[PDB]
């Protein structure tokens, strides 16, 4: 049917951030709806959602997402 | 059949963040609805949703997500 | 048949975060609804949801999520 | 048949967080609803939900989640 | 029916967190509903939900969750 | 200094209130502060602070309030 | 000299309200502050602060308020 | 000399409201500040602060308010 | 100084309101500030701040307000 | 100084409102500011600030407001 496979087989500076905020409003991945049917949110990676957000060397391997929404098939 | 599979088999700087905020409002992954039917949220990775959020070497292997929603199939 | 499977078989630097907030409001993975049928939230990874959130070497292995919602099938 | 499986068979710096918060309000994985039928929350990983939340080397093995909700089949 | 299985067979820095809060309100994995039928919450990992939360080397093995809810099957 | 005087000398329908609440939260005359030096509240009248509040013919006479605060002299 | 004086000397229908609420939050006369010095609240009249608040023939006489705040000199 | 005086000397229909609320949030006379010095709220009349608020024949007399704030000199 | 005065002497119809709301947020006389010195709010009349607010024959006499703020001199 | 005065002496139709709201946000008299000195709000009349607001025969008498803000001298 719906298959997702991922494999990770292996034969194994300065980043300054200076901030100053006042009255910050932040939204990340958002899904606002009204009279819908499904609301699927699959996160395989990273979602950094700061007022001050820093990400370093974040996602290094084998992501796999398989989604199937609906399919009435009457 | 909804199948997910993940395998991780292995034969084995400075980051200053200076923050100063005042009245921050932060939302991460949000899902707002009225009169829906399913609300599926699968996180295979990382969701960092601070006012000051830092992620370092975060996700590094074998993420597998399989989602199948709805399917009336009458 | 909804199947997940994960295998992790293995044959085996300064992080300063200086913060100062005042009246911070933070929401992580949120799901708000009315008149729904299912609300599935599967976390195979990490959800860091601070005012000051730091994640380091967070997710390093064999994440498998298999979600199958709805399925009236008649 | 909803099956999960996981195996982890192994044949085997500085982290400074300085915080100062006044009146912080924090929510983690939240599921708010009215007139739902199921509310399933499976955590195979970590949910760190502080005002000052730090996670190091958090999830490193064989996470398996298999969820199957609804299924009227009538 | 609903089978889970997990096996873990093995044949073998500095953390400074300085916090200062005043009137911090913290929630974690929460599930709020009215007129619902099932409310299932399975934790196979860790939920750290302090005002100050630190989790080091948290989840290192063989997590397996298998959930099957609803199933009217008339 | 601070004088208040009040004299009252007297010589000689249908109310339907149908309410149906659920989880009501009510605050009346409120005063919230930090590091304040004085916090004075004088009520010469009526303070009706219900979830369902009905007031009829409440205050009919000689209210006198004399408030004098501070005076760091 | 802060003086308040009031005198009241007398030498002498259908009201239907129908309410149905759910999750009501109500604040009346509110005073929120930080690092203030005085917070004076004098009420000479009526403060009706319901979720369903009804006031009829409420205040009918001789209200006097005299407030004098601060005066560092 | 902050003076307030008031005198009231006297020598001798259908109202239907039908409401339906869900998740109502109401604030009346509100005063919000940070790092202020004085916060004076004198109410001589009526403050009706419902989700459903009805006021009939509310204030009919001799209201007198005298306010004097500050005056550093 | 600051003087007020008011005298009220006297020698003596269908109103249908049909309402239906959902998620109503209402504010009345509001005062929001940062680093102020005075915040004076005097009400000599009526402040009806409902979600469904009705006022009938509300204010009918002798309102007097005197206000004097500041005066650093 | 700052004086006020007011006197009210006297010697002795269907109105239908039908409303439907969903997600209504209403503000009345508002004063938003930062780093100011004074914030004065005197109400001598009526302030009706509903989602559905009706005011009938509201203010019929002798309003008087005197305000004097500042005057550094």
């Amino acid at each position: 049917g719906v298959v997702a496979a991922a494999e990770k087989t292996k034969q194994g500076g300065v980043l300054y951030v200076g901030s100053k905020t006042k009255e910050g409003v932040v939204h990340g991945v958002a899904t606002v709806a009204e009279k819908t049917k499904e609301q699927v949110t699959n996160v395989g990676g990273a979602v950094v959602t700061g007022v001050t957000a820093v990400a370093q060397k974040t996602v290094e391997g084998a992501g796999s997402i398989a989604a199937a929404t609906g399919f009435v098939k009457k």
